[PDB]
């Protein structure tokens, strides 16, 4: 490996519309599972794409990483996966303690609400 980063001239390879949002994570105990299951998709020459299958709501990511069912992976920790097994190895490391990984969430996105209960996320 290579410890040492300070400094990305640009290194993201997203729709040029739709957004990213870091989450960290964390493993008090390797006990802790993700909780975060992967799939692939295909249909595309261009390039797959490794998005959630599932997401657990009893888990690291549940109780934190706002991560959730049907999205899509870019980078984790801020490495490039290329293949879905590695997404899951990489989630898979006896090493890595912050679980960082990267995720295409929808700016504005359509008005569609009308639910009374709390939940509304606003940009800044």
């Amino acid at each position: 490996g290579s410890s040492g980063s300070s400094g990305d001239i640009h290194q993201e390879m997203d729709r040029e519309e739709l957004e990213l949002e870091e989450v960290d994570l964390y493993r008090m105990n390797s006990q802790d599972k993700l909780g975060l299951t992967v799939c692939y998709r295909t249909d595309d020459e261009d390039d797959i794409g490794i998005y959630i299958s599932e997401i657990d709501p009893n888990s690291i990511a549940a109780k934190d990483g706002r991560i959730r069912e049907g999205d899509r992976i870019i980078q984790i920790n801020g490495i490039e996966v290329q293949n879905r097994e590695e997404a899951v190895a990489l989630l898979t490391s006896e090493e890595n303690k912050n679980f960082s990984l990267l995720i295409a969430r929808p700016e504005l996105q359509l008005d569609e609400g009308w639910m009374d209960d709390d939940s509304g996320p606003s940009s800044g």
